[PDB]
């Protein structure tokens, strides 16, 4: 059978500490070797104990809590609470607590009547030790009101899941995962919160959102990050559908992240730029529908750039790499910057600008006017002796909109190839034209861009900005 914490002596009357009829409920369904402990509909008000990790309820492995429902069972801190409580329902620090979940009921951390730092549901082994929490479930759960932390799934959990669920007016975060392994949010809602509907911190990897809402949030609707600790950075985050949008910083922001991927979302209204990837070792922006960001000012739906933290936790400065940016609607000016590797990059209708930096790029800008820079004569050239290319292409070149900005590179203007100057060249088909550098360098690399489509006539020497002052006059971009 399921434990009736009624049977056990919890009120449900909204003034009652029930806190220990819940735990006398859970502990037998952990001497059975396992259970569903039951709350029927109404209002439990449960407290903490002697220390903060003691958090309220002690959840324990096999056992679920399974209530009426979101606002039906309704778990809730007892007034004048003056203690800093680390999870009105959480698992034990220092042990690897397994297979157990929460199902069908709100935590209430009654922030208006209450004083300290209070989160919602904890799960964890020791922070910055070894082993872990796995196969942890949370379904249709609600958390409000909390003054910290609503959902603080915490170092480490493995095999997390996190599933229709509503975290609401929080104090800091609805969600947080702190070094989840092989976790899943999926179908959640995070709104109202004081600064993240959801973030991913402290080296989660693993780890994916799917279709998940996030609105109304005093910061970023989802954050991927380092975190504050010079730690390793979380990888493998797949972010999959749903919408992150009215939040008061950027939709979402992803720093000092590898293999991260952001595909099918519709982020819009926020208050800073659509999405900012700030240092980020590969990164997936696929098919996203980006408009009306930057509310609070700002020039840029996109922003790709790197992280200097030289004088941070790390010490380190963080390029963003491996980029493939693609499919998107945006509404309004990205900035796709990159570096050494082959980068994929993609403007849309908005003024962009667009650089892959080293290695071989394929770069388009969609409509708008649309820079392309080149800022090293090394980052696009072909090497005839080995018959190797290394030529960023660009893929739909508009002579009466685009520009190529080639103002640091020494080059004068269009002519035969040589002494500063570009050849205008045609391919032998008349399917590409090239932009050429006649004279090779010490390496035998020749400096050349490929432009798909025949623009030996349409393109001409306004289309290029050869120094700063061209720059000037012909700029497309605010960026
Ligand atoms: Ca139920
Ligand atoms: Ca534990
Ligand atoms: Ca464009
Ligand atoms: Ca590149
Ligand atoms: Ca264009
Ligand atoms: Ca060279
Ligand atoms: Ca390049």
């Amino acid at each position: 059978m399921d434990f009736d914490v009624k049977d056990f002596g919890a009120k449900g009357d909204g003034k009652s500490d029930d806190t220990e009829a819940i735990q006398a409920a859970i502990d037998a369904a952990y001497e059975a070797g396992g259970g569903t402990v039951r709350l029927s509909a109404g209002e439990y008000r449960v407290s903490g104990g002697d220390e903060a990790s003691d958090g309220a309820l002690m959840i324990k492995s096999n056992v679920y809590m399974d209530g009426a429902g979101m606002g039906e069972t309704v778990i809730k801190l007892v007034d004048g609470w003056d203690q800093k409580l680390t999870g009105i329902i959480r698992s034990k620090n220092g042990e690897k607590t397994h297979d157990y979940g929460i199902r069908d009921l709100t935590l209430d951390g009654n922030q208006d009547n209450t004083e300290g730092e209070v989160d919602g549901f904890y799960t964890g082994y020791i922070p910055r030790e070894d082993g872990a929490d796995y196969n942890v479930t949370a379904e249709r759960v609600e958390i409000r009101e909390v003054s910290r932390y609503g959902f603080d799934p915490h170092e480490q959990t493995i095999n997390l899941t996190i599933r229709d669920s509503v975290a609401h007016n929080n104090g800091k975060d609805g969600f947080v995962g702190d070094f989840q392994i092989d976790s899943t949010f999926e179908n959640n809602v995070s709104h109202d919160n004081g600064r993240h509907g959801f973030n991913i911190v402290t080296s989660s990897h693993d780890i994916l959102l799917r279709d998940n809402v996030a609105y109304g949030n005093g910061a970023n609707g989802l954050v991927v990050q380092r975190g504050s600790e010079d730690i390793a950075h979380p990888y493998n985050i797949q972010i999959e559908g749903g919408a992150y949008h009215d939040n008061g910083a950027e939709g979402v922001l992803i720093k000092m992240t590898s293999n991260a991927s952001l595909q099918g979302a519709e982020i819009y209204g926020n208050d800073a730029a659509g999405v900012r990837v700030r240092g980020v070792d590969g990164m997936q922006l696929l098919d996203n529908d980006i408009h009306d960001n930057a509310q609070g000012g700002g020039k840029a739906e996109i922003v790709l750039e790197d992280y200097d933290d030289r004088d941070g936790v790390s010490g380190n400065y963080y390029e963003t790499l491996n980029a493939t940016v693609q499919g998107n609607r945006v509404a309004g000016a990205a900035q796709l910057l990159s570096s050494e590797g082959r980068d994929l990059l993609d403007g849309a209708a908005g003024n962009d600008l667009l650089d892959g930096g080293a290695g071989r790029d394929t770069l388009s800008g969609g409509g708008g006017a649309d820079t392309f820079r080149f800022a090293d004569r090394q980052d696009s050239f072909r090497n005839y002796e080995g018959d190797t290319s290394r030529v960023d292409d660009i893929v739909d070149f508009t002579p009466g909109a685009d520009l190529i900005d080639l103002s640091g590179l020494g080059y004068s203007g269009l002519g035969d190839g040589y002494n500063g100057t570009l050849a205008l060249l045609l391919n032998e088909d008349g399917t590409k034209t090239y932009l050429k550098d006649r004279q090779a360098d010490a390496q035998g690399n020749h400096f050349e861009i490929a432009l798909d489509g025949n623009l030996v006539d349409s393109l001409s020497a306004t289309d290029i900005a050869f120094d700063a002052t061209q720059l000037e006059l012909l700029g497309t971009t605010d960026l």
